[PDB]
């Protein structure tokens, strides 16, 4: 490590601190506890296989993450006093909080894929791996322990990764910008700072306001845990490709530059702030360069539009309406693309029905609050950036009359006619407990 360690890394789950591998392979599995006894036995069987964040900066070929819903803790027999100490948003669950998320219309929970939104997801298991061999080793273990456990049911399994050049379902490099955590042991990459106080991401530690956020009780249940918003999206890549072709007239006929303007980065990962006129793939793949900007040199969005995805999600130095503290609205993202590789040349309606997309694991000590805030305030409206009702082009709920403001000299351009290019298929609010908490849960009576 190269910075003072303040976190109990040996007790925090690996996924809280470990970056997604590149390349990456893995599996998401949703599990229901049919009995309390089955859920506890499953956790006991899995605990030796759930790695901590010890030396999270080092190479690790695979790890297995575990996160538990409100209905899963209830079913395990967590006492009512403990259940009551969780946030109300978590207890209600993601679908129940649809109004706070603007999960309406195409994203309404009524239309979600089973098992999401029904209370049946109790445990989400995620295997992350850097190579196929170690992915399969961890998968064999997890499936063996699941099969061996009476009283649990595998609801759904979906494999992810294996994408060409690790690109996501719209062909973008991702996993680039995540918060640095003061006390993790590792100094920020250039532009990744400022390091955020640890309590914003790990319960039991002081946050930006100097005190620990509210946490579950007793201490062995809440300390060194965190919250997760898990969201699965389907990607409509045919409609996205057709949109780029039909609106590239607004970016000199260059469809890849329009792709860069909508997200804020070229698909290579190069941010427009550091590559405003042509792509720079080498820069895009280099973590010591690809995040080293703050928008101070782009107050008007002539490089990165103020309503582009990344500038919405992390405004950095942008002048917003109302002096907002961005440090308390950060989120750790583990993004996992799934399904057939993105095809940049496929623009048919049938291409939209290819089963590809992304899962996100959004991690924070207040993941419910921050996911709701981002969804309601920075994705599905634009008051903070002074562009009215415009919604995020990549994950906002679109209709054809909503616009995307593309700053240009001498006059701005407003594109329109977007679809919702990434549609929510389901999600859950989950608790990612410490290793000590997992042991405690498995030993409830
Ligand atoms: C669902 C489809 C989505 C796609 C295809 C997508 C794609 C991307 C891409 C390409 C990047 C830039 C590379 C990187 O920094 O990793 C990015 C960044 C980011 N996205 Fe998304 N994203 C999606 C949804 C979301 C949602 C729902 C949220 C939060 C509620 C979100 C939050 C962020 C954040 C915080 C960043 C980093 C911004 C920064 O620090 O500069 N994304 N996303
Ligand atoms: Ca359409
Ligand atoms: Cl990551
Ligand atoms: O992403
Ligand atoms: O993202």
């Amino acid at each position: 490590h190269n910075d003072k360690i303040d976190l109990d890394l040996d007790d925090i789950q690996a996924t809280v601190l470990r970056e997604r591998p590149e390349p990456y392979y893995g599996t998401h599995a949703m599990v229901r506890f049919d009995t309390a006894e089955g859920g506890r036995e499953l956790l006991k069987r899995l605990l030796p296989h759930i790695a901590s964040a010890e030396k999270w900066w080092d190479v690790k070929y695979a790890w297995t993450a575990a996160a538990i819903s409100y209905e899963g803790l209830k079913k395990l027999g967590v006492p009512q006093d403990s259940l009551d100490s969780f946030p109300e948003s978590f207890k209600v669950g993601m679908a129940g909080r649809a109004e706070h998320l603007f999960d309406v219309g195409e994203n309404d929970p009524k239309h979600w894929e089973k098992p999401f939104g029904t209370g049946q997801v109790h445990l989400a298991l995620t295997i992350f791996a850097e190579n196929e061999e170690n992915w399969q080793k961890a998968l064999v273990i997890a499936e063996h322990e699941l099969g061996a456990t009476k009283g649990v049911t595998l609801l759904m399994r979906e494999d992810f990764g294996a994408q060409p050049d690790s690109r996501n379902s719209l062909g973008y490099k991702d996993g680039i910008s995540n918060p640095a955590i003061e006390g993790s042991g590792i100094k920020p990459f250039p532009g990744q700072g400022p390091a955020i106080k640890p309590g914003e991401f790990v319960l039991g530690y002081p946050g930006e306001a100097g005190v620990p956020l509210g946490m579950p009780k007793p201490e062995v249940l809440g300390k060194n845990g965190t919250f997760v918003a898990l969201r699965k999206y389907h990607t409509n890549a045919g409609s996205f490709n057709r949109y780029l072709k039909e609106n590239a007239e607004y970016t000199g006929g260059d469809a890849e530059l329009l792709a860069a303007k909508l997200v804020g980065r070229w698909r290579s990962g190069a941010p427009l702030t550091l590559a405003p006129k042509e792509d720079d793939p080498e820069l895009g793949h280099d973590p010591n360069r690809n995040n080293d900007f703050t928008y101070k040199n782009d107050p008007e969005g002539l490089e990165v539009p103020l309503g582009s995805h990344i500038r919405r999600m992390n405004p950095r130095d942008t002048k917003l309406e109302l002096l907002t503290d961005v440090n308390i609205h950060r989120i750790i993202r583990r993004a996992t693309a799934y399904g057939p590789a993105y095809d940049p040349k496929a623009d048919s309606l049938a291409e939209d029905k290819v089963e590809r997309g992304l899962y996100f694991i959004f991690i924070s000590a207040k993941a419910m609050d921050t996911t709701e805030f981002l969804q309601k305030e920075w994705i599905n409206k634009a008051n903070f950036i002074g562009q009215g009702s415009e919604r995020d082009p990549i994950v906002g709920l679109q209709d054809e009359d909503l616009t995307f403001t593309l700053p240009k000299e001498p006059v701005r351009q407003r594109l329109r006619g977007m679809d919702t290019f990434n549609v929510l298929r389901g999600g859950e609010y989950l608790f990612m407990p410490s290793l000590s908490a997992l042991k405690w849960l498995s030993e409830l009576k």
